């Protein structure tokens, strides 16, 4: 490993909440395209120019057209990329990428087939993998690996920021640091179960102030790629039971009303209690006792070998800054700013 004294930070926009979003070039010239850096995934993909036009999903965002790219190399390998919401294939690439002042020569998937659900829901067009080479379909090297292999970078780390909705910033990604701008007090680590997968043990989840859930100890898994906190289905009918929320199709309810009055949700990570206060996961649109408010809080069935699982995503990182340590395999926490 080599380390220079260089930083990059990419500006995200926060799309409700739900998706944060910074640019990337793909090409010479480059052709821009609205990406979520994931740490649950390590594939970069975004659709193709040669995705048919049948997928109402590809209509509406940006395609990568490598015929007008002069720095583009063929590949063709097939790829599958399976996600929680959905699935997505097409065939892998290489170009230049440009991420926040950093230029890497980095193969990606174009995505061919992108079905209308959950990507006509999306603000982004495609996706840039933060996670490790042991999860990487087709094992292409992610894109953190290809910076870090540059020796530029001043640690070997990055961090997410990600801010509540409002003309402010809408969150912020560091490569080679943090920004003490956007949190306070002091960092508190928690080293990876194994190298691979950006996964912590969690001893412990607590509604009130009774430590209801996760009582013999259970996996978290930190996703910037997911919007919300999840659990099995099991925990999560357990956990909104004790809220006294409702299951609908695709969420849990609260009347609005009853929504400020919730309890605090505490999430034993390390050395340290992280507590989220009923601001924190609850989506209060209004006051009104005629009306349902959703929760941040969702069922999320994560297969093996990285699930069962909950999966700390943008509800929890909104609260407390995040910083992925790839030199000492850990993550470190700290109230935002
Ligand atoms: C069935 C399944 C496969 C894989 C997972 S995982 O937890 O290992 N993978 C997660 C990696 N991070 C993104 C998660 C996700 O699907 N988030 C929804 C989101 C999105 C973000 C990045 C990449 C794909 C999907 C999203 C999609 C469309 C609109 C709004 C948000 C899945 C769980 C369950
Ligand atoms: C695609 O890229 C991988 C990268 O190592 C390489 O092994 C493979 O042979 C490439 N395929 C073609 C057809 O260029």
């Amino acid at each position: 490993l080599t380390l220079g004294n260089t930083t990059s930070s990419v500006i995200l926009t926060n799309y409700m909440d739900t998706q944060y979003y910074g640019e990337i070039g793909i090409g010479t010239p480059p052709q821009t395209f609205k990406v979520v850096f994931d740490t649950g995934s390590s594939n970069v993909w975004v659709p193709s120019s040669k995705c048919s036009r049948l997928y109402t999903a590809c209509v509406y965002h940006k395609l990568f057209d490598a015929s007008d790219s002069s720095s583009y190399k063929h590949n063709g390998t097939e790829l599958t990329l399976r996600y929680s919401t959905g699935t997505v294939s097409g065939f892998l690439s290489q170009d230049i990428i440009t991420v926040g002042g950093i230029t890497v020569t980095q193969m990606f998937g174009e995505v061919t087939e992108m079905p209308a659900l959950p990507f006509m829901l999306a603000e982004f067009d495609g996706v840039v993998g933060m996670g490790f080479i042991e999860q990487a379909i087709g094992r292409v090297t992610p894109i953190f690996d290809n910076i870090i292999s540059q020796g530029v970078l001043k640690e070997d780390v990055f961090s997410f920021y990600y801010n509540r909705d409002s003309q402010s910033l809408g969150g912020q990604i560091v490569l080679g640091g943090s920004d003490p701008q956007h949190y306070e007090g002091n960092f508190h680590y928690i080293n990876l179960i194994k190298t691979g997968v950006w996964q912590i043990q969690m001893k412990g989840v607590s509604v009130g102030s009774s430590t209801l859930l996760c009582e013999d100890g259970c996996l978290a898994l930190v996703d910037t790629g997911a919007s919300y906190i999840s659990g099995s289905t099991s925990s999560i009918e357990k956990l909104m039971e004790a809220l006294g929320a409702k299951k609908r199709l695709f969420d849990y309810v609260v009347k609005c009303n009853e929504g400020p009055t919730l309890p605090d949700i505490s999430f034993h990570l390390g050395g340290k209690e992280y507590t989220l206060t009923s601001a924190d996961y609850v989506f209060q649109e209004s006051y009104s006792s005629k009306k349902l408010c959703t929760l941040a809080i969702h069922a999320m069935d994560i297969p093996p070998p990285t699930g069962p699982t909950w999966a700390l995503g943008a509800t929890f990182i909104r609260k407390f800054y995040t910083e992925f340590d790839r030199r000492n395999n850990r993550i470190g926490f700290a109230l935002a700013r």
